[PDB]
RNA sequence: GCCCUUCGGGGCAUUUGGUCAAUUUGAAACGAUACAGAGAAGAUUAGCAUGGCCCCUGCACUAAGGAUGACACGCUACUCAAAGAGACGCUACCAAUU
């Protein structure tokens, strides 16, 4: 049942997620502000060929 | 304030900063309501694009979606003739039933 708290094992998993999960958010994020704060650039950088273009 | 002094003097430290704390008049946007109302030459519609002073959602400014996202469907002389054939064209208008 309940009463085990030797937590620290899993709480480093949590961390080490964490350690990659940064730059790839921080990205996103600052991205999602660059959207909110700038507004979107529609085209201009160029689509490129997918299966449902080609 | 402190320190030094040869008691005359000298030293240490040196220029912040975000338009006020104030919501009518320097810029928020839905929803409700009203209304209308979905592409491809008969009917019904899978979509994929194209162009940018149309964008939205999205990390995607090298996905995907948004009705195939929408827009598209008005308008329409102007580098501009030549041949040969006509013209009471360019003036006048005119005297017998028995």
């Amino acid at each position: 049942g309940p009463g085990c708290g030797f937590w620290a094992p899993s709480w480093r998993v949590w961390l080490f997620f964490m350690r990659g999960i940064i730059p790839l958010l921080e990205r996103w994020l600052g991205n999602l502000l660059s959207r909110q704060f700038e507004g979107r650039h529609s085209k201009g950088v160029a689509k490129t060929v997918t299966k449902q273009r080609v």
